[PDB]
């Protein structure tokens, strides 16, 4: 018996929206995008309806945001905009940012936060991934300079970073950043001692990366790509030269824009595709997760499609499951609609 993906509530917006996130411990969410100027908009679910509470114009279009580094008492939105600025915002008083750095030379494409909201050990950090080809890690207590910078050696060419994801944050010294690029590069950096723990290439642009849960020893990692392709890597077993076992799926014919694991269940995940398609997958682990030479390597499992609907005219470019209420989900589209979905069962 199949879960149902129900369009519960929706609202038209009149600009471009590039990202959306639930405001933690609330019935609220933000959207962000772009006159050519930037905007964040704050919504709340009210009498089963959607009330626009606020809108915040900024100088430059906003590409992505995250609450993942903020506290309950602050709930500040960290954003990456089109001129390479990273801002932290008090939504209640957003005229001036709490934190401001021109971190990057081009659009910040992607952003993640860990350590805030009691998720992840260690001080709170934000990771930004840019069109300038660099990935930087920021501690909001240190103005101006990042605490880590992952970029090619000076003689090597820059690519375009499309996606960044925190993982492995189970204690104060353990923490990785997985980054994805326009040429299909996936690079996994260990932040404890700056190490390039693993690198691969998936042929096409890595549109989105997400670990199955952020604050546990790396379990699964999903990468999504052009041509309806996504990959699920078992992260528990690395062969030093062969890497991590994986299974690919062709979900749609179109670009797979985003993967989001259910916060309440790490084996469940949604993909959002190029044509407004949402597919809901569950991973199945093989009986046992050594090679010819007696060196360990992972064993890839399978994914089974649970449900799929087409809910938009345009790409569904961003998605966020509710941390507060299981199966509640928000997504944004290039048709200029935000949708509140309920996922049953």
């Amino acid at each position: 018996e199949k879960p149902q993906i129900i369009a519960h509530i929706q609202k038209g917006f009149n600009y471009t929206v590039f990202d959306c996130k639930w405001v933690p411990c609330s019935a609220k969410f933000v959207t962000m995008g772009n006159r050519g100027t930037g905007v964040i908009q704050l919504y709340e679910i009210q009498h089963g309806d959607l009330k626009l509470l606020r809108e915040i114009e900024k100088a430059k279009p906003i590409k992505c945001g995250t609450f993942g580094a903020t506290s309950l008492q602050q709930r500040y939105l960290a954003t990456g905009d089109f001129g390479g600025n990273l801002h932290i915002w008090n939504l209640e008083a957003p005229e001036m940012p709490v934190y401001s750095v021109k971190g990057h030379k081009e659009i910040i494409n992607a952003i993640d936060g860990i350590g805030g909201l009691g998720i992840g050990e260690g001080a709170p950090e934000i990771v930004t991934g840019s069109r300038d080809g660099t990935v930087k890690v920021w501690d909001p207590r240190q103005k101006d300079d990042p605490v880590a910078n992952m970029e090619p050696v000076q003689g090597e060419n820059k690519r375009d970073c499309w996606t960044v994801a925190f993982g492995n944050a189970y204690n104060q010294e353990e923490r990785v950043v997985c980054a994805g690029y326009d040429n299909g590069d996936i690079k996994l950096f260990d932040l404890r001692n700056m190490a390039l723990r693993w690198e691969t290439n998936i042929k096409n642009g890595v549109c989105s990366l997400e670990f199955d849960r952020k604050d546990i020893s790396m379990n699964k990692l999903v990468a999504t790509s052009l041509e309806g392709k996504f990959h699920v890597f078992d992260m528990r077993t690395q062969h030093p030269t062969k890497g991590f076992a994986s299974v690919s799926e062709k979900a749609h014919k179109s670009t797979v824009w985003q993967v989001r694991h259910l916060p309440q269940n790490r084996e469940l995940f949604l993909t959002a595709g190029g044509a407004g398609g949402l597919h809901l997958w569950k991973y199945e682990y093989p009986i046992q997760r050594k090679d010819s030479e007696g060196i360990e390597m992972g064993v890839a499992g399978s994914v089974s499609l649970l449900q799929n609907v087409t809910l938009s005219t345009q790409p569904i470019s961003s998605l966020d499951w509710s941390p507060d209420k299981r199966g509640l989900c928000v997504c944004s589209s290039f048709d200029q609609t935000v949708r509140v979905l309920i996922v049953t069962k």
